[PDB]
């Protein structure tokens, strides 16, 4: 869904206070006891018949002077006290029948078109918090202590009016007959709040929201603006979060204006509760407004730096045996927009592409990601040092990188990247205009026991972009990747300029699955299908699929996975559910006693003919369940470099047999070889992996060129200086101890 | 203009008040809420009374009844009629008073807001001169405990200042709003955060810290290297603060009138309250305060190893000088402003003046070799101000003297019999290969103000070169402003002040000695006012008689849009910018030499293609050219031979076989220095009767000693250059001198 800049919150604010501003309620203090109705129009029925008849009988004359008078004056103190009461009766009913009607639409629309806005920004209490979380001169202090009682003022009263005006009553028809108690509580809750929030006085809520805009621009004594201020406690941040210096800023400058726009929504609703004179904050609110931005655009912005890198790292250990080739390519029309390294389920890189709209946004429904596993084997070694060629690629204005590829050979970590060439004004990328870099300059980290640091977290900007930079830094055995985003030339075409404004924000996790209607909102489970009345759609708010006794649910998805590959199941799950990904034969995933008291989500993976399988939530036992969010994601195979050993090249002898991932066990007498050939003018790299007990050699016509007993471990050895004599091969065996076993796997032999 | 002080600010103030206080409205017993709830209370009886007297009409009218009986109602009816006319009476009686009022009022209101406007331009500049303090901050308990002390007052008042001003800009219920928050007698009112605010200025406040106490601190933290002394920038926020107070008070009295109540003469509490501010600073604060002040910048800059010059800042005979600024504008320049003074140390606006003197990269900075700088703290004694500066630089040996005239501050005449002179142990600078750090920005005090103390210091650590000064800106507050007496301050300017262009900063509709041709060509006011063309509008104005012939003026103009400005004469251009677009206004900073005759030059501000454009504050000011110290050789003295020829600029081109030569005379007792310059290749050679006493191939900077030598007879220096054809060798700032 589409954040749509200040611009878009400011506007969406008018609109409502318009909506307010136009709501007629034609003269009350608001404290009439409305439960007195039936009480005062009971005294005033029966007063009024009383007055009318001695009334009636003074104006039928044939009466003595002196008795004539002395009912006239018994007339008069009736009178008085039937017109007092009328006094009440006619308050409470034009507060029932003009006002309330009138009020109760108006606070009904208003808790809507803000419920609307206050979604648009939800992201941003999350991205926020990630901040303060990790935070640690005068100009800092005097703005704390210049700006924190409006804060905490206007916060405070704009969630208290919003919680309020959302559990007043909205059918008028219920404040009339048999109002209750806490139906009149809430209507008085708010028209104090509202006589409290418009009251004239030094401690005023309009000169809160004052001061509040005067220390956001720097129009206070200092001239230190609080954007400013903020600034530069994310400049000199000592631990990071996602994204550049610049998203946290205009996260800021989102967050604080949004706040003093439902300032001054909050305010013109209060006055028309209190039916005091309109006012159309409107100019002053977005001329405030506009200052915060220009003040951003022109004073703050063009310090700041576009670079965003992985906010954590990890302790992982890789393979020094592997060479691993990740390839994060975009389709033609698409282009690469961030990353998340994660570790849940394993080491996996997550990239995500789509197509882009003009000034470097991103088209929402064009977006999609890819996993790639076992990244712990590119990033990090395991034993011996790992080299990485360090480069800070960079490409002109109007090129937004489509490819990135990582390439280790020998525990030499190197990247290529490639941009094509975008137009803002359309958002189209060029095919033919491409632009290529890669990794002379280099960094080695040595390994440790215990692991090196790889990247961690999401890299990314705060609201999604194209990338125009990539690099990889390193260190405390520290390995971080960088990029530079588009965000300034888009937030200053868009929203520093009032236009219309298209951002996504960086997602919190996955966004994506094979399994169609994945996320529950509707009744209409679309692709799911239920079988009983036991099965059914609950609203949690965010709904959720329900089971009961043997209500279950089932969507078929065969043809979307393939054969012999991992994918990745999560889902947020309630209670005590069963969930299966079965076949009439076989069972490929089960999750039974897990017993939850609140949603959480869990996280698996799961991996000869898995077609023609359905997916299935029911609930154990007999109990209920819920459940939604239900992602599988393929997790691509990890890919390598070409050698010279190939797998249908190895000759078995004697009591051996190869299993599936490039494994050969010796479960016995025998043994495999391969023939090679070995040339003088060149270093060759053996490496290779034993499980159990061994030997490898290789050997020629005349002689042995290698010989190395072996156990339980990862192997290097260097050839050097060597010329095979005709045939040469090869050959890996395990002790000849019969009913015992030796797996070799991973073997491979490389020219340098 | 002069800014008249906090006495003057207050009086202002004062003033102002009285004017309110003199406001004759309808003078009603009763306050405006109890002329509305009345009027109110009476358009009602009268309307019941109305439709009652109407309804008892129309009975008696419709006849029928008894003659006795129709007698009876008609009596009811005159009583009821006499009781509606004797309250209409009433509301007649309200409405005019209400008549008077509003027109009274509203014209009180923008005549205040008038008053006010002419008072705070009078402190418009120490916003800016404020504000270049905060930039160069970065913390105590003791500072931080003062803005939570404070900052509610401060808030506040603030707010209702600014609010009450923006309301009044545009007229009256916001107002008479305002107005009842203001004046409401609770516990927290305007009153309370107007005394408190003063209670913490002063230190009335149980453990007696005063904010001018803790504000002085974080000034003189050592660390603020902005213009001005302590005292200066002390005294300045002692006035923006002062002054907020003031308008508070007058805030109050305006909200008062607007409401009915009372009349409060505020004018002695304000007084009582600014006074003892002023006591707070004279007493407790200001002896503890510095009056040196410094250069705030610097600059990277490389200078001439092979000039001597000579730079002197004398003021006229009356004069005494005031303050400087280095700027890095078209060229190293220093600027040196110079003034009559006034009693007590005050200057003198209208007899004020300013002198640019150009390259003092080659005075103050080396390039090759290192600079020796002789350091001396001169200062004279009280009643003395400095009326002439000159600095000396010869072989790479900067030294200063300063000469001062006794002054009285009583008339404010400087008496020109009564000189002292002093003059400059130094420090060496050795010359890196990318520059040294000169002095930039502006030498003086906040208030311009004769000084007696001059000096320049060096950091050999940082390679860094700094002037600083002595300001009598502590004896001028006390006896004209610290006393509540009449008092002069001109503020430090952030620019130039003058210019050759007459009227050279447009304001009115009359642009004087600028001349329009079209309607197409007038007066736009942006705010401040600004020349605008269109189409082919043009405005022009002759300037030939201020120029000099051969001379270097520095031209800049504040423009917006895409302008056209030459300084045209018919069939030659001197200077031009076109091709020049700008959303808003910038200032834009060059120089240009005029011509051989650059005399009946006139200037032109046009807009380029057909396009729109704004401009003014127009400055053309002549750039001092440097002059030196003497030397040994004559630039008519030099004997030409060959393909060579003399170009302007003392250069000595050799064109193609030719060569220079001069007699000179050298002296066994005395060390000569030959100094430089070649664009090209060479020889230089000093040749005798008998001997070669120099002989040196040479594009380069040159210097080369010679000493214990004697010249036998007929000795001469001699440049040649290489004898190929159609090739140049140009020799300039060729020197020997003897040390």
């Amino acid at each position: 869904d589409y954040f749509n800049g200040i611009y878009g919150f400011a506007t969406g604010i008018k609109d409502i206070m318009g909506m307010i501003f136009k709501t007629d309620t034609g003269n009350l203090t608001l404290d009439e006891i409305l439960k007195n109705q039936n009480l005062l129009n009971d005294i005033s029925g029966k007063l009024d018949g009383i007055n009318g008849d001695l009334g009636d009988l003074i104006a039928q004359g044939n009466l003595n002077s002196e008795l004539a008078k002395e009912l006239l004056k018994i007339s008069n103190e009736q009178n008085q006290m039937l017109n007092h009461v009328n006094a009440q009766l006619n308050a409470i009913n034009s507060t029932l029948n003009i006002y309330l009607p009138k009020i109760t639409s108006m606070l009904n629309e208003v808790m809507k078109q803000n419920h609307v806005l206050s979604l648009q920004i939800e992201f941003l209490s999350k991205q926020l918090q990630e901040i303060s979380d990790k935070l640690d001169n005068v100009l800092i202090n005097s703005t704390l202590t210049e700006i924190t009682p409006a804060y905490q003022r206007i916060k405070y009263v704009n969630e208290k009016f919003d919680e309020l005006t959302s559990t007043v009553e909205k059918n008028p028809k219920s404040y009339q007959d048999n109002v209750t108690k806490e139906v009149i509580e809430n209507l008085n809750e708010l028209t104090e709040l509202a006589k409290s929030v418009t009251k004239n006085d030094m401690d005023s809520f309009e000169f809160y929201l004052q001061t509040f805009h005067d220390v956001m621009t720097g129009n206070n004594l200092f001239g230190r603006s609080a954007l400013k201020t903020a600034s530069e406690l994310i400049t000199k941040e000592n631990v990071t979060t996602r994204g550049s210096e610049i998203g946290k800023v205009y996260n800021f400058l989102i967050v604080l204006t949004s706040l003093q726009a439902k300032a001054f929504l909050t305010l013109t609703a209060c006055r028309k509760l209190l039916g005091l004179t309109d006012i159309d904050y409107t100019q002053i609110m977005n001329h405030h407004i506009d200052g915060q931005k220009r003040e951003f655009r022109i004073n703050i912005l063009p310090t700041l730096s576009n670079n965003f890198s992985n906010p954590s790292y990890s302790k992982n250990r890789g393979s020094d045996i592997d060479d691993p080739i990740v390839v994060l390519e975009a389709a033609p029309g698409y282009a690469l927009i961030g990353f998340e390294i994660l570790n849940d389920p394993l080491p996996i890189l997550k990239g995500y592409q789509a197509r882009l709209k003009p000034n470097y946004q991103v088209d929402r429904e064009s977006m999609s990601e890819t996993i790639y596993g076992d990244i712990h084997k590119l990033f990090c070694p395991k034993q011996l040092e790992q080299k990485y060629y360090i480069k800070d690629i960079e490409f002109p204005e109007g090129y937004v990188i489509t490819k990135i590829v990582f390439e280790k050979r020998l525990n030499q970590l190197g990247y290529e990247v490639t941009a094509n060439f975008y137009d803002p004004s359309t958002g189209s990328i060029d095919l033919n205009k491409v632009k290529v870099e890669s990794s002379d300059e280099y960094s080695i980290i040595k390994a440790e026991t215990d692991g090196i640091y790889m990247p961690l977290g999401v890299v990314s900007e705060t609201f999604l972009t194209p990338i125009y930079g990539f690099g990889l830094t390193v260190d405390n055995a520290a390995i971080t990747l960088t990029g530079k985003s588009y965000l300034r030339e888009s937030l200053l075409e868009t929203d520093l300029l009032n236009n219309e404004t298209y951002l996504i924000a960086s997602p919190d996790g996955y966004i994506s699955s094979i399994v169609e209607n994945w996320n529950i909102t509707s009744d209409n489970t679309g692709s799911w299908r239920a079988n009983n009345n036991n099965a059914f759609v609950d609203k949690a708010g965010s709904s959720s699929l329900y089971t009961h006794k043997d209500g279950e649910f089932s969507q078929f998805i065969g043809n979307k996975l393939k054969p012999k590959t991992n994918y990745v199941i999560q889902y947020v799950i309630k209670g005590r559910p069963a969930i299966y990904l079965k076949n009439n034969k076989d069972t490929l995933f089960e999750d039974t006693k897990n017993n939850f008291s609140d949603f959480q989500t869990v996280t698996k993976k799961f991996n000869v003919n898995p077609s023609e399988i359905y997916f299935l939530f029911k609930n154990q036992s007999e109990y209920e369940a819920w459940g939604n969010n239900f992602i599988i994601l393929e997790i691509k195979s990890l890919e390598f470099l070409p050698q010279m050993l190939k797998p249908e090249d190895w000759i078995p002898s004697g009591n051996v047999q190869m299993k599936d991932g490039g494994r050969l066990e010796i479960l016995g007498d025998g043994y495999f070889k391969q023939f090679i050939k070995l040339e003088n003018d060149s270093t060759y790299h053996l490496r290779l992996s034993v499980k159990g007990t061994g030997r490898v050699s290789i050997i020629d016509e005349s002689k042995y060129l290698l010989f190395v007993n072996v156990k339980d471990e990862d192997l290097t050895r260097v050839i050097k200086n060597t010329s095979s004599k005709g045939e040469c091969f090869i050959a890996l065996e395990g002790t000849y101890v019969e009913n015992s076993s030796t797996i070799f796997s991973n073997v491979s032999i490389v020219k340098e």
